[PDB]
């Protein structure tokens, strides 16, 4: 059910709608549904289809789904069209003016998406507002995973010298920075940074810090500041997300409960 016949898909290669390190994203027509088509030519087949099957089994309103894969004599990843693009660029856009309730709602949507993924035992490893997207109905979808996974904004990835890996250090949990071990509990840390990103309308975290300098920074007893219009219990939620002990951080289930409680207190 993952494979799409070439006959069924029209790829508008002339107009590029996204740029990733592994390949570009183009406007697409799947037969008459509108879609986004990610190419991989900018870079195992058995693990590729396996990744596709897993991604298709994921069905939740706040998780970017897989429409399918097209095989051309590099394979094309077919994803639903996201009218408002990535969450970070949206909240950064001057033409849009989301309220504080709106921003909390966008965070609650990510938590709902992540609660779903964590229950399937799927660890994202690169959660950040730049890696979530919005469709026409303003539905946030946890994206940039499985076959859609890439480096969409290279500015926020530092290369480890002893490993050679591109790491999103300003979103990484303390243990991931020291041991390169990622779990659901480290995705929870990254969720706290996403919460901060939303409440500041896409400001870059720790502007005063330079790459792997971040580890000593956090070990000095430092955390991101409370943004101006961020409610006190929302900042309390973030602080819990950045707990030094992973096992002391809230689950995404707890996060859905606490954020929806904060969200219900706003009129509009
Ligand atoms: C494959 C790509 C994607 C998916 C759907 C879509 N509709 C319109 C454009 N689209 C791009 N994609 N999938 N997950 C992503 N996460 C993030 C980004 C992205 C692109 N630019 N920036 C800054 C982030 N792109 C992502």
């Amino acid at each position: 059910h993952v494979v799409i016949g070439p006959s069924s898909l029209i790829v508008h290669f002339n107009e590029v709608i996204g740029r990733g390190h592994f390949g570009c994203v183009y406007h697409g027509t799947l037969l008459k549904i509108h879609c986004a088509v990610k190419s991989l030519n900018r870079i195992e087949v058995s693990q590729f289809l396996t990744e596709g099957i897993i991604m298709k089994d994921f069905s939740h309103p706040n998780v970017l789904s897989l429409l399918g894969i097209c095989l051309r004599s590099s394979p094309l990843v077919v994803l639903p069209y996201m009218k408002h693009g990535d969450l970070r660029n949206f909240i950064r856009n001057e033409t849009h003016n989301p309220t504080v309730k709106d921003l909390i709602g966008f965070g609650l949507q990510v938590a709902k998406g992540m609660k779903y993924l964590a229950s399937k035992k799927f660890v994202h490893r690169d959660l950040a507002a730049r890696n979530c997207m919005l469709d026409e109905k303003f539905t946030v979808k946890v994206a940039d995973f499985g076959l859609a996974r890439d480096m969409y904004d290279k500015e926020y990835y530092s290369v480890h010298n002893k490993t050679g890996a591109k790491l999103p250090v300003k979103w990484m949990a303390l243990e991931s920075l020291q041991t390169q071990k990622f779990t659901t509990k480290s995705d929870v840390w990254s969720f706290g940074v996403l919460l901060w990103e939303l409440m500041t309308r896409g400001a870059p975290p720790y502007p005063d810090v330079n790459t792997f300098d971040i580890t000593v920074y956090l070990l000095q007893g430092r955390r991101l500041l409370q943004p101006e219009y961020c409610p006190d219990p929302l900042y309390e939620v973030m602080l819990k997300c950045w707990h030094p002990k992973a096992e002391m951080r809230p689950s995404f289930s707890e996060l859905v409960s606490r954020i929806s409680a904060i969200f219900s207190t706003f009129i509009g």
